[PDB]
This record gives structure tokens, sequence and C-alpha cells, in this order.
């Protein structure tokens, strides 16, 4: 069951920078706060929201991201999120404290195995990015859905008339071809799975792809006519594995790439004998 | 789909089996001898079912052999044995990896039960577990897969238990198993864990022992003479409840148990 939870609850809220926000409850300390929608009262989709916070609740697993509670108030509707101190994975690669091989490949294999859990479920992120994969200070690893794209009211709720905190319209650099410039195209598994090929990069990289490209267009074009990320760009010791998995899962067709089980079947015995 | 396997395929009843092209796994050959033509299609698609669940803590079937007179399952292989072989050796087992041991039976076990899977039979002996220590969970008796089963026991076939059963069970073979069921045998092999053996050693009788077990009486935590947590003995009491709505379920016990071995074991 989803937790209600008030406004009254939470302390104070600063803005984080990436609304998301840290916020202190005042009985079960620090949590994150995704607040998407706030301005004048309207009732209208409530029982579909909390029927979708219900199906994001029924999502548990020790490398996905916990719904803690719901604020569903007279004119604000935030989604309330369990706290992971290091913030994303990109933020975590760029710091001044290098990060080993050996927590690398074990990032990269909790990973494996939250995408696993979710497409066990039926469940096809859209959206997997260096972003949406929070880090503990641990240097355990959590997916989240931080964009909503598998939930759609809580999505439609942000871009709307009534909604100050509008999203007015990072992304597409993680993007499968196949989507680029294709708004119809149905998501899969094995979109996830080229996603993931470009996070593998990013980890060995220690930034974002593409950066001397120059317009949106460039890229897009770009990339669904066969180009990927430079893999001459990682300076730092990858495997030839590894690089050769990054390679598998940025086919160009969707069924060349292999399945999340077949990742975690080749890459948890890598991970043991080579990284660990 | 079900990879359906030769004998050619294999150089060699339960044993060690050489894949010509894959290497090695166990062959659990479950009948040798004349043909039974009948249930071969439910073999398959029972075979077929038990092919769905593929996870880390948990036995593949890798394929099965489906001829004229000989039927065997092949999973994969697991080198240091099933659970209590692991903590009766020379060497001991420290905490550190039988909290992780505890975990991975933990994961595995939610796994299982969020596929609407109910082992029954959850012990020591279908704990197994590789070099590194790293475990998966077995159903070596085939508790979950009646035909598989049956077909061993059959008379043209040429080829302790009680101590992990929760209290519903015992007395009444009737009685339909749930999640909580597998919660209570979990909760003894956390016990064995600790005490690196068979619990209830000074029983004398089967009918008294199990009479005893159903009136309460449970593994003798004064038996523990290593460190086991006072965590892990809160949470196995818990666990072993009498009455089986009092029990957490897997994730209930993941939720208290991971934080628990992130902080304070690993
Ligand atoms: C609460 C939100 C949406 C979240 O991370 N999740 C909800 C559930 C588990 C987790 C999640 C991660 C990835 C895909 C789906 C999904 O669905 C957060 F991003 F606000
Ligand atoms: C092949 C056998 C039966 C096996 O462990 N399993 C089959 C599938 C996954 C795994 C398993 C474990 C536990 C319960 C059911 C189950 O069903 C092996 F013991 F021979
Ligand atoms: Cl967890």
């Amino acid at each position: 069951n989803v937790i209600k939870m008030k406004s009254s609850d939470f302390l104070e809220s600063a803005e984080l920078d990436s609304k998301v926000s840290l916020a202190f409850h005042r009985t079960q300390g620090l949590m994150i706060m995704k607040t998407v929608y706030k301005g004048p009262n309207c009732i209208e989709h409530n029982e579909a929201l909390l029927e979708e916070a219900k199906m994001m609740n029924r999502l548990r697993h020790s490398r996905v991201v916990k719904l803690l509670g719901v604020i569903i108030e007279e004119g604000k509707y935030s989604l309330v999120m369990e706290y992971m101190e290091k913030g994303n994975l990109m933020h975590v690669l760029k710091a001044e404290m290098s990060t080993p091989l050996s927590v690398k490949g074990r990032i990269i294999l909790e990973i494996i195995e939250g995408m696993a859990y979710l497409h066990g479920k039926g469940v096809i992120h859209k959206d997997l990015k260096p972003e949406n994969i929070l880090v503990d200070n641990d240097f355990h690893i959590k997916i989240a859905d931080l964009g909503l794209a598998s939930f759609k009211m809580w999505s439609k709720l942000n871009n709307e008339e009534h909604n100050e905190l509008r999203e007015v319209d990072g992304t597409l650099y993680y993007m499968a071809p196949e989507h680029l410039n294709d708004v119809n195209a149905k998501p899969t598994e094995k979109s996830d799975v080229y996603s993931f090929a470009v996070v593998l990069w990013a980890i060995f990289a220690n930034k974002e792809p593409y950066e001397n490209a120059i317009a949106e267009q460039q890229l897009i074009m770009a990339i669904k006519s066969g180009n990927r990320p430079d893999v001459d760009d990682i300076t730092e010791y990858c495997p030839r594995e590894i690089i050769s998995l990054m390679k598998l899962c940025w086919e160009a067709n969707p069924e060349a790439r292999p399945t999340f089980p077949g990742i975690e079947e080749k890459f948890r015995p890598f991970y043991l004998s080579q990284l660990e």
C-alpha cells in the first residue's frame, strides 16, 4: 500500500542541482521529494494518480529506488522517494576522488540486476541514463524514473496550463537510434539495452558522450546513421570484454543486441573472476 | 522454450556431465529403463515451466533429455556442493560470508515468490554453493514438479526431511502451502548456518519430536557456540512463529536484513 503523507510532516525543502529537493520528514529523517504540480485546485485525476502511485509502489528491489510516499493535497501533488547521498551516477564519475575499477564493475552489475528486475515485471524504462542511476554513500546504486516515462498520468500532470512548476517544452545521448526523430515508435526491452551501452561507455570515460557535436540535428542524424560514443576517448583502463559488451549493446538493429539476463550470465562471472 | 538435449551431446543417477561444446554441468537422470510413452508431453510442459525461472540465486535448468527409456534434467554445476557440507568443513566460514549467504537466500526466495512459486522444501540440502561461496536455491526433490518426481518412483526404473517443515504441515498433509511455509524453513536454515549442524540431535523419536514442534518447541539457541548476532536470533524467532500470519514475508525480511548486512556485516 501507498503511504499518504502531508506537507506539514516536512520541515524544509532545499531545491538541489540537476522540482526535486531534499526534504526532512519530522519522524523518519532525510528524503527526496519530486513536487510534480503546484497550482490552483483541480481534483480531476486523483483516482488514477493514486492507482499509478500504487503501481510504482509494487516495484520493490534492492537496485530500484523505492517510492516512500505521496502528498496528494489541494493544488499540490508530490512523489516522495528515498535519499541517495552521492547523487546521480554522472555526478559521482566527475568527482575529485577517482572511482576504482572494482566499484565500476559492481555499479554495472547492479545496473544489470535492476534492469532485469524491471524487465521481469514487464516494465520498459524508456529513459535509462546516468541521471536516473542514483548512488548511496557505500557506492551501491538504485535505478530511478525521474522523467516519469513509465507513469503517464503523473507525467501529463507536469505538462499542464494551471501548473506554476511547469516543464517548458541529456536524454538524446542515451536514446536508441530507432527512437530519434520517431515519437510514434513503441520502446522495447532492446531500447533500454542501447541506453545501457552508452551508460557503459560513460562509466569508463568519466563524462557524457559526443562533446564535439555542435547542433542537435547533426547528432540525431549522425547516431541514426551509425555514429556512437568515441571508444578511443576512453583514457583509463577499460577491459576488452566491457568494450565488446558496449559495442554489442549499441548495435543498430535491436535484435542483434542481447537481453539483460543474457548480459548478466556473461557479465557476473567476468565481474567475479576479473574485477572483484 | 526449454533446450532439448541428447545423450550424445555429453560424456559422463546424479553425476558430472561434460557437454561437448559448453563444458561442465550436473545431470540428474530421473528414470532409466523401458519406454514410457504417454506423459512425455506433460514432462516437456513441466520442463518448460521450470525453464521460466531465471535468477542468479536459483539453479537454472540448462536442458532436458527426453529420449527412448531415459529422462534427465540438466542443471548448472555448483563446485562446493550443498550448504550443510560447506558448514561442516575444517576451514570455518566467517560471519561476513554467512551474512552474504543469508542475503542471497533472501534474494532467491523473493524471486521465486515473485513468480508465484512456493518452494515447499527449503533446507540446507537444497542450497548449493559455488567456489566463491555464492549460493543458489535448488529443488532437488522435485517438490514443485509432480510428473518428474512421480517418474522417479516407478516400478520399471532400474536406478532430516522434517526438520525444516512448518508446524501447519506436520501431521496435516492436506493443508495448502503458502509463502509463510518457506519463511519457517528459512528460520531453521538460519539456525543451521550458525550451528554448523542439523537441529534436534538429542530427540529420540519422530512422533515425540513432531508433536513437540507442533506445540511450540524449536531448535536450541544455546547450541549456537559461535557468534550469531542478536538481531539474526530475533529474525529466526520471528520467522519460526507458530502462527503463519505472524511471520514476515521475504520482501519484509530483505527490507530489514539488507541494511543490517551492509552496515554491520559486510
Ligand atoms: C518514484 C519514482 C518514479 C521511481 O524512481 N520509481 C517508481 C517505480 C520504482 C522506481 C522506478 C524506476 C525505474 C522504472 C520504473 C520505476 O517505477 C521516482 F523517480 F520519482
Ligand atoms: C532443475 C532443478 C529442479 C531446479 O533447481 N530448479 C528448476 C526451477 C528453477 C530451480 C528451482 C528451485 C526452487 C524451486 C523451483 C525451481 O524450479 C534442479 F534441482 F534439478
Ligand atoms: Cl532492499
